[PDB]
């Protein structure tokens, strides 16, 4: 149909199948192919997601003006995403001046100050997680991350946003735990998802059936959850109650729990996600992973208690947390609805063209990245951090659209890591996939689960 | 689903059945049910078309806040209407920044000047039209209004708009007049679109499968047509050339196509339809008729050739006119889609919520006309015209996008009554259906169409 | 569209609304639409699912004709129902040949001979069921039926289905019973069905999306769950294995998977439910609780285990059960669409209607059951049993399409019975619903659940 | 999604694109694809027309078992053609029951007996064509044959079929013309069919909003126009009359109109795309073109009007009209949906499948035919007309469900030929295609339109 435009524009790209476009190179996954299409083609091309056009650009100055400079007038939404329901008013999904409202109203949220005061509660749940793994590193038995992780990352998620205080490796079968495990991140490479792509027209049709791609039946488990907490707490430190009140243009109570759903997936399979991430590259390079247990018991020496300020401190742990995101950065590709015609840094962008930054291509690419598939951590050394462009490494977004979380999730992860590599060392087993494969779906996530050997110090 | 929005917001209006909204309310017509609407309710109500929330709005500074004061912050565009294909293009379809381009490049086509270069050639037509009559006049044989007028209507608009120069009544079966005639003003209460108020998220389903409401014959006749006459003129005083020329952020060449259809429409099916209301009015109130055949003599005396400045000079005529469109305005309803949250003399208006006038029941209200149903010009008296809110009579809208074709409309329909009424007197006869009836359908028409008797001076 | 069928015919009906037809009186629940289409309009009548046409018929011969003598021929499946994904292939829900080959395939498994050879493995469940229940009768709490009859109704069906052995009342968060306990019999009267009913042409547009009404979730658990139990017993007394034994125009595995899948829900929810309906009945009608008592204690003396002749020797107990089943027909409604022009005891049916016995409405009627409201057991006394129209009661439907676990079912639910009633007794609690009001929705469900008093004999 | 199926079945093809089956390959049409795929695999192939699997054969046998031996069992209908409306009731378009009862209600209408009838009538437009050619045969202009062929073709039908007497060459503008015009034979590879075979659950869609792929506006021209002439000779020798007689199980009256517009279709652009298709021929090969003038001149001498009796006589006509439609069978393809779980000729066919002879190719197939792009009239004289496989040369189908206009269409056709070769010869001109290039796209019709020299005799 619209699958001239490129061909128009002079912008070089893959030839389209006529209904499909380009979905079928998917068969990689969209990492894959962005790898491909930034080589063969150079710094900008086009494809189509269905009949819907993606200009693909990977120049620094223009990637700071679409998410940076043009945000608020041009760039301003992400790809419409659909069937949502009520979901609608999550911020993550929220368009134009709904969320700028959102983005008002929960920004005071995630300050230094409100998440120093979330440091003593994080803190707790950390020592549940070397419990539950001296229990494995007591049985000589290997241990699957993703399991252990996600058990303290749902401990600090449901008690960061709502003071429920489970053990969720001990006591996962209480009410709370199976709802909230249910989220999924989604496959966008997943058979559902690829048929929106090429029907996008049935998005509506869907609407109208109150069909959600969040279950219908967690939503409601926690829409009536909160308006119980909602009537406890009022009236008789967390999320809720810091959107609680806000409320008192000002936040309502269905904007709020969708909210709540939008934080609490965001911390659990994204946080759970990464730490595995780290931990893999740990075990397979088990160097690194003493220099850090080296500067955590330099700062907080005879194992002692980390504190925001010691997180702060350590230079060499941040230096593996950037690392780690460099070579997984769990979004892939960063995204915005263009909703003018504009004209930036010299090229012209037709309304309706989702522009898209190929972050995970960026953060792999031989021209800013020495031997880039390597871990190498001192790429971040302070020496060195100054030599990277922000609008390269691109982890969190950028501009009045990045990460809303991002202190608050490098904080959590750093706090993880110190109580863990305090009081355990990591192996590789003979069952662990060594070099990490990543599937080929539509997440950052890795083939086959990571699982390590585990030895208490 | 969304059938709450009114109630909460303490609007009144009739209740809204599931799935249907309030649409089976329709059987008697739009202008029916916005009369009862108007006098159950009083200034404001609210109901549904299928999920659609609708406000009319009846106070003039509201009116003219909606149509003028914030028409291009808040209330800019048209109820969404599809599927249109190509015709997406059309400036009456179009929406924001590019409606105001076409607005623009379109505007100075309209002038007074270019209007009056206009009138030599629509003079010639009229002529045309006589004869035809006279062969009706001299065979004592009534005659239908809307065939001899549309044939004098259409024979003007491929003339002022292309050049092409037909007897349309005498050589109705040439190319052109076959496709051009293929035009129809759509049924909203007929079976097709009550399906898409129902199912709008049919829509998209069918703009995938290059389905068109512009029957998608008639627009390839005419894509290529004019690119015919565009590479005939070019290169060897109409609305093509005054496009043409306009694109020497200017002017494409489907865009002047589908602005093409939409003017050759909107002054057929309404200059002619328009032309037959006044007709029957004229025959049913004999003394009107008289007065006026005095005022087109002694102004052009021995059937002089009326002038630009001629039909200006004449007030009766354009009290009759007036009062016309007051009893028959073709429109029916203003309606602007309301594009953000507002609030505007005192009510808060969410956004999406369509926001409607009411013409008819407006032209009709009691409240502000003495016998609002009698048909009377001289309330159009100049003693009476200043008494009048140009906010509550409203045949051609207001503000930024009111009729663009306003002044040549009546320019056009008085040129054919001077001429007309110079030459012969009608007479009610007895097939007349007297009083007119309005179809109960999805547009102004009469449920019969008019026949009169036609006698020679 | 096709709402003049019945007004032709000469049927009376309520008058369809346009795309709705008949469904908002569906607002009180199918079976008091029944009631009062039975009343207002006699023997037969027709009315619209959307634009489904729907004839309800009240008389036995017809009935008789439909359910048996013409089901081969004309009546042979039941309303499509979608959108279902591979469980097309369940036997409930197949058609035509291949619902003839999957009743034969599936028939030996239901037989009085291997029902026989079910007895000890069902009778030890219901050891389980007494000890959660003394629990509750030595702890002076209240108590759900539904809770602890589904426990037990759970136990018994994994146990006869694939051999599979929880308490599911104290292991309730095994990875068995989380998958098997999300079945959910379907609300037709639920936000989504409805959606089906007036857009059926949807259910192809969902087909083809891979939605289904079963999670695609559950199937996938047991459609590797069967394939490794599949590969556990081969090679090394269930449904599971008298399918597999089938299969060696024989069965398939994904086939097998599928009516593993409505024999699950089957005698879960149903099960479940005709026992908390009986429990109800009996403990507001305590005389008929200690008449059974007695037979119980005749029959087994010194609380003797129920054996399958013992069970069939019970009259009283059958009578009870009978008599529940007649005021709380699970089903509801008996349907097939009729796939020809037929004429059956003088009515001419067109093709594509729905025909539909109207159950519970019959199980009600005065015309058939004096004090038609009261649970009165004595209606089945042999002496009285022998006046009772097996075409007017009808709770395992009839004919080549009858209850296929109807045997199973009644054996299953008595065994409980004797047990349960060898060891407590039951009482009304303040908390108890009396009377019971039936769900106003889309099951034969009671709108709070039966909450009892439990004491120990 | 079911694009296993062949690979199964063990049955070669073309590896199918996920949602697009095979349909790309459509890209040279039907005929040339057909003619790769035979080549290609060989005697038997599968395909999918979006997610519907088609299972070519070319086996006389099994071609024999399809379309004649398991008719009524197996394959009795056609690929499921939408949306239709009321055109549903067409007998071409019928299935099962309805379509049996359509057969017989209009088999007698197509018989020898009534066929002779007809020709003094269809004798008469035979001259009009005459008067119209020898204008331009005077007037050295070349002459396209669609035109004045499909004048005549016309002419017949609207005479044959309900007494309407026009020379729509000369007459062309009259009501009756116009709308029979519209009719299109359907490019199954225009973009609205393709969308339909990659979105054949959208047909639901279409046909619950009234849409029709037969125009809304034609149909509704003659169900009218229908129930005037029923009412004018009712009460005061054509296809109407001979279906009126036969609803006197029985015919409708819209039925009757559906078979109306099938019939006229049927014998417009194919009788009129045949002729010219014999036209080229003719002039391509002199010839043939005197050697058949000459046989004509025989059996009527002196110009002799061709009567029933003196056509079937003539031999060498037919002969030249058989080896025609070999190189141009208009329909292509025949097909049946398998209705049933089969076995033919040793091969399993499931249910579902669309079973499709590849009619142009086997024509044009080089094991059964001598130079088989050769128009080579010969073949079929009586010495070699035996020796061909009437399931291998199939232009009318074959079996209860072949095409029931055949012998009237050969009739109409010859009647026309052999009074157009008594006066006039055929003559190629610059602008004629030699050779004819079909078109690429879904009819079989030539690229451009036939323009040859015509020379009065
Ligand atoms: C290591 C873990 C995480 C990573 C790598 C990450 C990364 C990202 C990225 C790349 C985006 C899009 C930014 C852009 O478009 O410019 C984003 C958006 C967002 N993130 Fe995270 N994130 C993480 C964890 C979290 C957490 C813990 C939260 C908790 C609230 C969170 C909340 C959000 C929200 C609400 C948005 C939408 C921002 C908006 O649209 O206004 N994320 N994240
Ligand atoms: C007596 C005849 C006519 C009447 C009563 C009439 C009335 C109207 C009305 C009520 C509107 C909507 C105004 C509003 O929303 O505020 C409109 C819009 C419009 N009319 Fe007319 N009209 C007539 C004839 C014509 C003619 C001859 C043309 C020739 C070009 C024309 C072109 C348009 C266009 C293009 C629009 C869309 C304006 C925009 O969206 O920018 N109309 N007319
Ligand atoms: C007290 C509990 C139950 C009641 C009241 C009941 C009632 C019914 C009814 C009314 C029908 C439709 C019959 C007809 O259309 O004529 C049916 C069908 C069916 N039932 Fe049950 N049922 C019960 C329990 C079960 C159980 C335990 C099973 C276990 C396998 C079962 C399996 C089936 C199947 C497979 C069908 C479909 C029959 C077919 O289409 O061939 N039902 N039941
Ligand atoms: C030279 C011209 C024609 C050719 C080559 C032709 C060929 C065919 C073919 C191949 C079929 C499908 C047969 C099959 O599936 O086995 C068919 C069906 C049919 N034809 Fe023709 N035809 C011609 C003219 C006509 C005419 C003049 C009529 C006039 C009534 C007609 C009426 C029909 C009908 C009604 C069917 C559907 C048969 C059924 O489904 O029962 N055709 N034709
Ligand atoms: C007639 C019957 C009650 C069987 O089906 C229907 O009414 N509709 C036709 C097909 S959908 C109902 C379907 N439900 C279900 C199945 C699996 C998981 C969850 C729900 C079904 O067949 N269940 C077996 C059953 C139910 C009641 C009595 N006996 C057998």
């Amino acid at each position: 149909h619209s699958h001239g435009l490129f061909k128009k524009l002079g912008i070089p790209g893959p030839t389209p199948l006529p209904f499909l476009g380009n979905i079928l190179s998917y068969h990689k996954g969209f990492c894959m192919f962005d790898m491909e299409c930034h080589k063969k083609y150079g710094k900008v091309w086009g494809f189509y997601d269905g009949q819907q056009p993606v200009l693909a650009i990977t120049d620094p100055d223009m990637i700071k003006t679409v998410l940076v400079k043009e945000c608020y007038s041009v760039f301003t939404n992400r790809r419409p995403f659909g069937p949502v329901g009520f979901m609608k008013s999550a911020i993550s999904i929220a368009e134009d001046e709904e969320w700028k409202r959102l983005r008002s109203l929960l920004s005071p949220t995630f300050t230094s100050g409100k998440l120093k005061e979330m440091v003593p509660i994080i803190a707790q749940y950390g020592d549940v997680l070397v419990r539950n793994l001296r229990r494995e590193a007591e049985t000589g038995k290997p241990v699957t991350l993703k399991d252990v992780f996600g058990a303290y990352s749902m401990d600090v998620i449901t008690s960061t946003s709502f003071g429920v205080n489970i053990d969720s490796l001990n006591n996962p079968q209480d009410p709370f735990v199976e709802n909230t495990k249910k989220l999924l991140r989604f496959d966008f490479l997943d058979p559902f998802f690829l048929s929106i792509t090429v029907f996008p027209f049935l998005i509506p049709i869907l609407e109208v059936l109150n069909i959600c791609v969040f279950p219908r039946e967690v939503t409601n488990f926690l829409r009536k959850s909160v308006k119980r907490m909602k009537e406890s707490r009022l009236e008789d430190v967390d999320f809720l109650q810091l959107m609680i009140d806000s409320q008192n243009k000002a936040l309502s109570d269905l904007e709020l729990v969708a909210q709540s759903i939008i934080f609490i997936f965001a911390g659990y399979e994204t946080t759970s996600s990464v730490l595995s991430f780290i931990m893999y590259e740990l075990a397979t390079h088990p160097d690194v992973q003493q220099k850090l247990q080296e500067e955590i018991d330099a700062v907080l020496p005879n194992k002692a208690p980390p504190t925001y300020d010691t997180v702060l401190q350590m230079e060499y742990l941040d230096m593996v947390v950037n690392e780690t995101l460099r070579l997984f950065p769990i979004a892939m590709r960063l995204e915005r609805v263009c909703k003018k015609d504009v004209e930036i840094n010299g090229m012209f962008i037709p309304k309706g063209v989702v522009v898209m930054i190929p972050s995970y291509a960026l953060h792999r690419d031989p021209k800013y990245w020495t031997e880039p598939e390597k871990f190498l951590p001192e790429r971040f050394s302070k020496k060195n951090k100054d030599n990277i462009d922000p609008y390269i490494y691109t982890p969190f977004g950028s501009g009045p659209r990045n990460c809303i979380g991002m202190r608050f999730a490098l904080m959590n992860m750093k706090l993880a890591l110190i109580r863990v590599l305090q009081n355990f060392s990591f192996k590789p087993c003979k069952e662990t996939q060594i070099p990490l494969k990543l599937s080929l779906g539509g997440l950052l996530q890795p083939e086959k689960p990571v699982v390590l050997k585990v030895e208490s110090r």
